[PDB]
């Protein structure tokens, strides 16, 4: 049976919420040098911090005061995570690691911030309503600033 | 800094594994290693609990949702003990010591759940017939897939 040597902490199980990092992987593909493979890896663990966000949302909307009138379905929770991805800003990679055993590439990055105004216009276009959407964004706003 | 000898199930990636759980207990002093090992796996225990409710929270937000009653964010969180105590055959599949924070990790795998036990506790918590009958089924088909 397998073990794992060299491993750093962040690809360790824990509790600890760092809602705006995210660790996510991309795996190998012939012909792509492992370069490559660590930018679409980093790609991916930022839109996990997405991710990320949407699931907090999720809570909030299912929450006993919450104030969000429209209907939102998970379906359209899911839909979020693009136009939050595309809002986020000044996105570092912290880390890389390679599980020698499948060669899988993870990332580890930190979302610095967001642009409330992308974000915005964002929801809009997946007819979220004004009322819904500037409570949304309000909630990144907080996320990005307890952190 | 860097971890040794790490087992698989300790990376951060294993979200597709709604019935396995991991989580920690801290060592301390003057506390024998078993009952820190005892903590760490229910902790992983309610874990799966947690991981169960996440996947309700989904299936009752999805367009497809048919439970009719209010379900807020409180009320699934209200349901991670009686989802806890349903489970059946939680076998420990491994334990890690993590040197650096000193803290000891538990790994669970639930094999199944009591449907009854999980009805009643549920109906205690004011859940309505529909409500209960749909929730027990998702947790249900969560253990077929598994
Ligand atoms: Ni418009």
């Amino acid at each position: 049976n397998s073990f794992l040597q060299d491993v750093p902490y962040w690809m360790l199980q824990n509790r600890s919420e760092y809602i705006t990092q995210g660790v996510d992987s991309s795996h190998i593909v012939d012909g792509k040098k492992t370069e490559e493979i660590e930018k679409i890896a980093t790609k991916r663990a930022t839109i996990r911090v997405a991710q990320n966000i949407v699931h907090k949302l999720k809570e909030a909307y299912l929450s006993k005061t919450n104030r969000i009138k429209q209907k939102i379905t998970n379906e359209m929770f899911i839909q979020m995570t693009q136009p939050i991805y595309d809002s986020l800003m000044n996105v570092d990679r912290l880390g890389i690691y390679i599980n020698p055993n499948n060669e899988e590439v993870f990332a580890l990055v930190r979302a610095r911030g967001f642009d409330k105004d992308a974000l915005s216009e964002g929801l809009h276009k997946m007819s979220l309503d004004n009322q819904a959407v500037s409570i949304l964004v309000a909630k990144v706003e907080e996320i990005f600033k307890d952190s």
